[PDB]
């Protein structure tokens, strides 16, 4: 009943900033110039999966302004929930990148299966709030 591979939540990890930054998966405010990692949270509950791969693409005002993609890898059943963390990115800084961001995420793997596909926004602005 329960799918073998089950994306769980998107995390965004920043030390600066002074709230949670969660998305449960079963809009974010980030201060302009802030470092950050992306942590997609998933689990794989009976079978090996191989070639997980994140998929992520940047759209401002509803154009694509940026696609990126993360190898994953291959995982095997286990309790523990999995973490993927991208490498550390640094939220864009100026008055005019500031603004709303649309993201379309989708976790594949080697299938092309659509383990999921979600959108979330992430909004830039000059301080936290």
């Amino acid at each position: 009943m329960v799918p073998n591979v089950v994306v769980t939540g998107l995390t965004l990890v920043c030390s600066s900033a002074p709230g949670p930054l969660e998305l449960d998966l079963t809009s974010f405010v980030l201060k302009e110039g802030v470092e950050y990692r992306i942590k997609i949270s998933f689990r794989v509950n009976r079978e090996i999966v191989s070639g997980m791969k994140y998929i992520q693409h940047t759209y401002r005002k509803g154009v694509k302004i940026d696609a990126t993609d993360y190898m994953v890898g291959s995982y095997g059943p286990r309790a523990e929930e999995y973490e993927f963390l991208t490498p550390v990115e640094e939220a864009p800084k100026g008055m005019l990148a500031r603004g709303s961001y649309s993201i379309k995420s989708r976790f594949t793997d080697d299938d092309k299966t659509d383990h999921l596909s979600w959108e979330w926004n992430l909004t830039i602005k000059k301080d936290w709030k």
